């Protein structure tokens, strides 16, 4: 909502191209051009610690350079063994010819007793 990361202009994605997005301190995303529409997750996958931006697209589909696991990057559920555990997705607005991730960080939570 409030945080925007800005990747890249729209033009530097090629249909079918991962961008791996680093936040400092937070878990790096993925942004992902599948034809003329973009997606974003986590860019570690949850099975076995890889890095989903150096793996391939299947149409909407992820595919994990380490096992051959696969999400969906739409909604980043598994969509291929050995992954179960589903990716955390990002909102991805194009925002004068630049593609923005949002940061979906300020989550925030106090100590109970
Ligand atoms: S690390 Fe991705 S499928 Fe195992
Ligand atoms: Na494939």
């Amino acid at each position: 909502n409030q945080i925007w990361l800005k990747v890249c202009a729209a033009s530097d994605m090629q249909p079918g191209t991962i961008r791996r997005v680093n936040r400092v301190g937070a878990a790096p995303l993925a942004v992902y051009r599948v034809g003329d529409q973009f997606y974003a997750t986590e860019d570690t996958c949850t099975h076995g610690i890889a890095s989903l931006s150096e793996g391939t697209l299947d149409g909407d589909v992820i595919e994990c350079p380490f096992h051959g696991g696969a999400f969906n990057v739409c909604t980043g559920m598994p969509a291929s063994s050995p992954c179960t555990v589903p990716l955390g997705v990002f909102e991805v607005e194009v925002k004068e010819g630049e593609v923005y991730v949002a940061g979906e960080k300020k989550l925030e939570h106090h100590h109970h007793h």
